[PDB]
């Protein structure tokens, strides 16, 4: 087609995306399609002739919608929010019409990570805009993130025990490597240990769940004994199971004294830093060698955008594509901060919402401290009983929760996401939890 | 902002983005700004209350266009990897809106069907109810070659393993050996090194094509050495010149001795889904596994390589794009799509035969005419050094044999003879100025 034509057809497909958009609300999440439905909907060959436009949205609404799960829904409450706005879809669409894989790409990038820095109120050090010697950089996720921190750390390492020690080989010195997280870390920690070749140990986190300095330091002492060599260690702050937070002002010091590597992984949390209510949360920074968030979570910007800063820019060629600080620009300057500021609390009001609708009854309880846009909640007594209300509920089909496992305790997961959730979605949820409760508490006295 | 703002700067964008294809002719294919100038351009810090849309768009023209290459420039005479078509972009939004996706799934299943009727490949490949083979969209074309090079050691070690119970695994990779013809791209060596197998080039003949009488050389010359050859890559359009390996002689070659063949048709596929070049595929009966890249030539986003294998137990929602370009074309349009760009080459091709300054090392077949100026090596190196310079058109060269070469790759979707015209006189005169230097 030719460029008058995408005229008429873009604008169409925008009117078609906006009204999918306000009638999100409408739509069942999941889809209930039994397999092979797509198939006979579609015809055997390509068509020789073009199809009308008309034809193939129809065929969109008709055919794809069914099958497809709705994320930017306000019912769905699994995970964590998942960046969607109206802002980066402009970004998509401006960033398809130049393409992307020169110095404009670069430097927005630079300049943006320094926007977002000041947001965040990092520590200079981290900052590249007065000449510093560290600075930001966008990479595709939190664990491509971690892995380029781990390999940096790995590389650093060696070059340092080598310059010390000539006669000691590559080899010989990975045997001995060791890395840490919580017990509360992510997998994508995990997966780099194994990609890095290193052995990774877990330090058992405390009743807020959160890594200390005790609990570190026996880690340590304990592997040093048998001849281990830390050299890296991931700070969590919003893990994935609970949103807890490593206690940063604890452990990064003694990162410091031991030549290890702290990486701070903050991908969901990351985000509300940049409210002054949140920041201290990230006190400690000023002692971790890199800071890795997720925007394409909880600030906007659409998927694929992941925010790391170092303090030695150096440090991290050692590990030896896309445009997307146009999505960043787009998303901060057609909001503005305030607008950010104020997207984060909404969610957290939601959160605290929701969590006062659950304490306010009796026969349930929070589970850890709710701090920002996440509840962790628990029907008062067995697990079985928990494990059979998230049953009901996943079988209703009207919302979705996913459970996670706190040491022993099984408990249901609420979480605040989707960009345009009111007070009015977060209550009707309430409610149809409440109902299954009771039918399962009923069906607790037989 | 909310859906209704978005009703309205999204149409506006639309705008934007249609005006900036069309005048696209007029813009300098690449920046002409040192890294250093966008800094100052902009403010140090986020605004704290929304910019408006004006300003911002205002500020990609101002600001972001002098500080990009422009890759979708009629002028820009190489592959563009990440080009898109105007309904691949059509996709991207609804995709953006949209985002355990049974529609994604099932809708690939039946594109890499279409896909595969298109090009008439023998049944056998065919994931449409058969049974037997079938198709995947790997991640790239790289990605397929090490499957195939996976599903192929595996292959060979359990087949020697049969006859030899005492063998190992060990023992018998250590004697693997892949073949490639020696313009292979490199993506060949690559999957090698991951299998841990040996690589070696076959070579090729005077047209740059692999035959027969090459292969059964290696072949012999290996198996003698105690080697086992188990695995090849026959390239159908090769990534230097537009090279054709010969699948009639060479397919034939690996039934018989046991050689895994699997067909790596890059960008030159799509092609044939026009019935004048299907000849050059003629062979794949043969084969045991076929990947292209579709993005080249039948205008989708990149982000899909098909592969289909002639067995399937020795084994980002992409779909809705191809399904959407598919649609939108016909296969009709997408026909006239290649056949256009191949008359374009053909007519630089002729520009190229009517100065005798010049020279055409391989014939040309479909979108890439490889030339240079008739002479040496160093002249040709200082010829493209200074069209790059110019930055008014873009070029890459490569190396055939031993000699540095040109290549000139009608590849976007908005390129027209007039543009081509444009460069070929552009291309004349700097030769002449790099002419007259080296006779100093
Ligand atoms: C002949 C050939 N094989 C393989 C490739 C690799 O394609 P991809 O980058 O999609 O993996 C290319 C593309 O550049 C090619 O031209």
């Amino acid at each position: 087609m030719n460029a008058s034509e995408f005229r008429r057809r873009g604008k169409e497909m925008v009117d078609y995306v906006a009204n999918y958009m306000e009638g999100i609300e409408g739509r069942q999440v999941y889809p209930d399609v039994e397999p092979g439905y797509l198939r006979p909907l579609i015809p055997a060959a390509a068509p020789q002739e073009p199809d009308t436009f008309e034809d193939i949205i129809n065929d969109v609404e008709k055919i794809i919608m069914p099958g497809v799960t709705h994320w930017h829904s306000p019912y769905f409450f699994a995970y964590f929010p998942t960046a969607s706005s109206y802002p980066a879809m402009l970004a998509d669409m401006l960033c398809g019409a130049i393409g992307c894989i020169s110095p404009a790409c670069t430097e927005l990038e630079t300049v943006m990570m320094d926007w977002l820095g000041k947001m965040l109120e990092l520590p200079k050090a981290f900052l590249n805009e007065k000449a510093g010697e560290g600075g930001g950089v966008i990479q595709g996720s939190a664990s491509e993130a971690t892995l380029v921190a781990l390999l940096a750390a790995r590389t650093k390492v060696i070059h340092r025990l080598q310059a010390a020690s000539p006669e000691l080989t590559q080899a010989a010195i990975m045997e001995k490597l060791v890395a840490y997280s919580s017990d509360q870390a992510h997998s994508s920690v995990e997966r780099a240990g194994l990609i890095g070749g290193v052995k990774l140990k877990a330090i058992p986190s405390d009743g807020n769940f959160a890594m200390r300095a005790s609990a570190l330091q026996e880690a340590l002492e304990r592997d040093k004994a048998a001849g281990l060599i830390p050299f890296f260690m991931v700070a969590t702050l919003g893990t994935t199971t609970c949103c807890s937070f490593d206690n940063l002002l604890e452990v990064g010091p003694i990162c410091n004294k031991e030549d290890i590597w702290l990486h701070v992984d903050a991908a969901y949390a990351g985000s509300a830093f940049i409210c002054p209510e949140f920041r201290h949360l990230l006190n400690g920074v000023e002692f971790a060698d890199s800071f890795n968030f997720n925007p394409h979570k909880w600030l906007l910007v659409n998927f694929d955008c992941s925010a790391m800063w170092v303090k030695k820019r150096t440090d991290l060629t050692g590990a030896f594509r896309r445009f997307r600080s146009l999505k960043m620009w787009f998303v901060f300057r057609m909001y503005g901060v305030k607008g950010l500021q104020a997207y984060i609390r909404k969610h957290v009001q939601l959160s605290h919402e929701f969590e006062s609708l659950v304490r306010q009854d009796p026969r349930f309880e929070i589970c850890v401290e709710v701090i920002l846009g996440l509840v962790c909640f628990r029907l008062k007594g067995s697990n079985k009983v928990n494990e059979a209300l998230l049953q009901r509920i996943n079988s209703a089909k009207k919302i979705h929760l996913v459970p996670c496992h706190l040491r022993d305790k099984f408990v249901l997961r609420f979480a605040i996401c989707s960009r345009t959730v009111e007070s009015a979605h977060v209550q009707r949820a309430w409610e149809h939890i409440k109902e299954l409760a009771a039918d399962v508490l009923r069906a607790e006295r037989e």
